[PDB]
């Protein structure tokens, strides 16, 4: 861990891993297209409802259950 630093753990420097296909968000050039909220982030493909699967990629939102809910779904939770 932190002290204990047992086993071989090193590292330099780690990305935000996605939220939600739990890869790597690389892409170094011109142009980038990521949420972000809390810390955490969801590419614009994988920011969307996990009811109705709507893009809400930099759209309104509503987190819960560790989920994300459109305005509208929300309203049924
Ligand atoms: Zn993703
Ligand atoms: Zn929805």
């Amino acid at each position: 861990g932190s002290s204990g630093s047992s086993g071989d753990c090193y590292k330099n420097f780690v990305a935000k891993k996605c939220a939600g296909c739990k890869n790597p968000i690389t892409g170094f050039g011109k142009g980038s297209s990521v949420v972000a909220y809390e810390g955490q982030s969801w590419h614009d493909y994988c920011f969307h409802c996990k009811k109705c699967s709507v893009n809400l990629a930099n759209k309104r939102f509503v987190f819960h259950q560790e989920q994300v809910y459109c305005p509208d779904c929300a309203k049924k939770l």
